């Protein structure tokens, strides 16, 4: 029978979407700074990679004490990266390419030098309301001690409640004491967080991915007869009432209100849509909660619609290299068990704030790793320097800039919190600075082993973790991988199976042991499986070539090899 | 194209076992305790429900402080339930009508009754080291005030220490005061557990059911400088130190080494079977633990063999009327991910140490729960009275007898701890006390909607929870059951499917709504099943009945309301 035709996707169903960390992708201008010039000479590495879709850290005019996460001005670009006309042409060059780009938003919290936050701290009409602001506890028992109005404590470590001598009150920062929590029980906070949207809709980007959204909402003082209520201890012996753990967010995290809000901004996305046409612009949410507030991003049993989808970060949160074959199967099927009927799974493997894929893993892994976020249907999502296999670089205390392990850290403890080693500069060449830049004087160090590990030397060598990123990206457009079923399973505790299978069409079958040893197996367990097939990807260090044909129903694998097969259609 | 024939399974792999609670079942003498003649005359029920083996609870000679798991001699029958020619005649009975035969086997501990422990108090030759004795902790603080060995927290509250004035030393007890830990590292304690178990298999039993493995071996001083070593602990502040939860049970319970004694007691069981013959004898090992500890009982990487099956307890622990319809996918699929290559999966939804199965989820769910059990692959444990949906009996302080509550509770607090609820007699009929007895004074009050919910009465009625029951255990019949693939995932929050299938064979499928609400699903997106289906079985509320047909591909379930579908081969 001749293969049965599919109807086409939207684009954000099954596109590849590839994070860009733009301090760290590529420096044009020999600040050792990475920029929008740089990003712009480099588009065309997008489209040799089979990436569909570009999401940027923020790029914002910012103090940069949280690296960009801190916006002084929702409006400009961050004078080191470059200018609004930069941004025009990267969009204009992107657009002509067949790229989509998203930008990042950041509306749980602005900067402390904000024109919002200065002329609330003033107690401006209009912008009085804009931010949290709290009068100290009562202090019965001993006035002239000022206390807090609650115990919550920062992500950042410390009160999350800052005194300001100005307007004599606290504000609430639940990130940094320079990042403003917003009240999103202002109307004019929501309306400006629509007029930020439609701002940079208009200039044309395809969407937003959405910062920190568990903390948008917290507890309404009205309700505690007014007073802001104190977190639930957690009871740990390991944390002081000025670190991060001391307490439970129950009512400074996952408020059901902030739901209500995530579906505003899709109604009001779904109508810039329908007024202005061309590709469907959307939003990606960042959440880190449990499995039931984490799929109420989608929307929820009464018909309300949210993000395109919340970010599964079950990889980064669940599975390491202390997992097992079984682990990596049973940690699959959360997501696909969990997710509503007619969402779209998506798959994360690392991001600019955890670990990088190989570093939590194993070197040996970073193949197999790349193929599963690949081949499991809807969207892989690529953090910068996943498709050649990057690792944490390097950070001495004395280069360590991340905000989070300069307050939670000292000398001895601050590698326990860093963000930094994620964020190194990305390694194009073996020239200088790994040719981030021209310069030796990066913002952060560039990584010891950029002479083994980069973008140049993978291109050139016949095997390499670019190549068979190359091949991954090119059998998406394959109707097997953007409409076929799913089936996985382990085959032991060392190696897991997963089949994408569709009839009239050819059959792909990962084959991975995640373990530290060898493994034999019976093919003849896997389902649509049908012998001989062809190797279609395997492992930089496989016995199997590219073409090499499986005749024999036993296969033992190397510790971290895989295998993608291609076997005859259903 | 003709059914393929399909080998036979050993008994073992796909039996209905049902858990008796001798105590419970039947007093045939009008004292209010249920005995071994009250079996006998019931035996036939087993047959006439399809249960393929029984397990009983303690029948040994006990003081009954813990009703049976408190043994003063393991080598006789408890009087209350009868004499030795009485159980020697119950598997006499039982092996004519085809029954295998259990026995409760209780190693961790022996009643401060038995001989053993007289003995070795008095530190008689050869029972001096038969239990765990230590010395008072050494106080450098205050020499000779006396400390415990260390703060080891009891399974029924306290301390897990008791002072013997005799001996002028501790001995440990996981469980009451009167329940004396046996030493797993004396060899002659090894040995006396090798001698029960011949005894009892000599005399024919099918095997045993093993209690309280994960408290088998603790902590060896030798490898704490000659102390025993306190447990961590939890810091969770609802808990005292005399109260359990206090501790985190790290040198206590889960160490590695019982495994050992586990596989060892498999290498003696095969070695019996061998040279035995006839039907394979069987252990079904009890622990509640994590994935990883409960399948070390299974085996282990080098080949190592223990328990025919740890007991699954998910359907206890993980699920209940709090949960959707995702949860029970997830849940089912935890077993069938971790459990090994080759182990036969087994499914427990009760038994007398928890909260019956309709009471834990809803009155309206009893005939979907009976339809998991019996419709996934592998083994279907029954508890006494979930063939006929039994609730929790009302157990008022007064009428409370579990030790578990008298110790760790009060007049306010009982109902917190007692599994007397679960242990109320079973409902035969509408006679005085169930049918239970003939006396009116039963050893725990008889549930008071036994009017309701009896045996006889689900027989003589068109539809009942029993008649369900019984066309479940004959459907176990059918290939497609014993050797059947499985298909599990949700519909909707609120449904889920179970498709059996097998080329050749008839396809089974299961639909069941797990909420309280209406749920309409698209049977389109049931794998292997093509309409029009047969309703083979249907919950009690349904409104479809036996032999109905379905024909349209849209189908709507009431809340709770569970449909088994025959299906056309594939
Ligand atoms: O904006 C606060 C916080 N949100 C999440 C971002 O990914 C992280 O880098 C940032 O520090
Ligand atoms: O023997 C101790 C303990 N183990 C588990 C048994 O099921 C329970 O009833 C008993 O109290
Ligand atoms: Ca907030
Ligand atoms: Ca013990
Ligand atoms: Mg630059
Ligand atoms: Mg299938
Ligand atoms: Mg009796």
């Amino acid at each position: 029978p001749p293969p049965t035709e599919v109807i086409q996707l939207d684009w954000w169903k099954n596109c590849v979407l590839y994070q860009i960390y733009p301090r760290s992708f590529k420096d044009s201008d020999g600040d050792g700074i990475g920029d929008l010039k740089g990003i712009i000479s480099e588009l065309k590495h997008f489209v040799d990679a089979g990436v569909d879709a570009i999401w940027m850290s923020p790029i914002f005019e910012s103090p940069m004490v949280d690296f960009g996460y801190d916006i002084s001005n929702f409006y400009d670009i961050h004078y080191e990266y470059g200018t609004m006309e930069d941004f025009e042409e990267l969009l204009d060059k992107a657009h002509e390419l067949g790229l989509k780009v998203l930008l990042d938003f950041v509306p749980n919290h602005a900067s402390n030098e904000s024109e919002y936050f200065i002329k609330s701290e003033a107690r401006e009409p209009g912008y009085e309301n804009f931010f949290i602001w709290a009068d100290p506890l009562p202090n019965p028992e001993n006035p002239g001690v000022r206390l807090p109005p609650s115990n919550w404590v920062s992500q950042f470590g410390g009160s999350a409640w800052e005194w300001s001598e100005k307007r004599q009150q606290y504000y609430l920062h639940q990130f940094a004491i320079q990042q403003v929590d917003f009240d999103f029980r202002n109307p004019a906070v929501k309306q400006e967080m629509f007029n930020i949207m439609k701002f940079w809709l208009d200039k044309g980007a395809d969407g937003f991915r959405l910062d920190a959204l568990p903390y948008l909402i917290e507890a309404d003082p009205a309700d505690h007869e007014g007073r802001y209520p104190d977190d639930p201890l957690s009871g740990l012996t390991q944390f002081e009432s000025h670190q991060l753990g001391y307490t439970i967010p129950l009512y400074t995290k996952d408020l059901i209100e902030l739901y209500d809000v995530v579906y505003e901004w899709r109604e009001f996305l779904d109508e810039y849509n329908k007024n202005h046409g061309g590709d469907t612009r959307v939003v990606f949410s960042e959440g880190y909660a449990n499995v039931s507030m984490t799929m109420l991003y989608y929307g929820n049993e009464d018909g309300a619609i949210g993000a395109h989808f919340p970010f599964n970060f079950d990889f980064i949160t669940d599975l390491s290299s202390k997992s097992n074959a079984r682990d990596f199967v049973y940690i699959i099927l959360r997501w696909l068990t969990y997710m509503p009927y007619g969402g779209i799974p998506n798959w994360v493997f690392g991001n600019h704030d955890n670990n990088r894929m190989p570093t939590r893993f194993r070197h040996d892994m970073v193949d197999g790793l790349n193929i599963i976020n690949m081949l499991l249907p809807g969207v892989a999502v690529t953090y910068q320097g996943e498709e050649i296999g990057m690792r944490d670089g390097y950070v001495s205390w004395e280069d360590t800039v991340d905000i989070e392990a300069c307050n939670r850290g000292d000398p001895d403890t601050y590698h326990l919190y860093s963000r930094d080693p994620a964020r190194t500069p990305y390694h194009w060449d073996n020239s200088t600075s790994a040719g981030f830049s021209t310069s030796t004087n990066t913002w952060l160090p560039v990584a010891e082993d950029y002479q083994e590990i980069n973008l140049a030397k993978q291109k050139e060598t016949a095997r390499s973790h670019f190549k068979n990123y190359q091949a991954l990206t090119k059998l998406r457009k394959q109707a097997t991988l953007s409409h076929g079923e799913y089936d996985i399973r382990a085959l032991s505790d060392r190696t897991f199976y997963l089949v994408r299978s569709l009839p009239t069409h050819d059959t792909y079958v990962l084959l991975f042991n995640v373990s530290e040893r060898r493994d034999t197996v019976d093919l003849g367990r896997v389902p649509h499986l049908t012998l001989p097939a062809t190797v279609y990807v395997s492992s930089i260090h496989s016995a199997r070539l590219a073409g090499h044909e499986i005749t024999s129903s036993q296969l033992s694998l190397e510790a971290g090899e895989a295998l993608v097969l291609k076997a005859q259609p259903i």
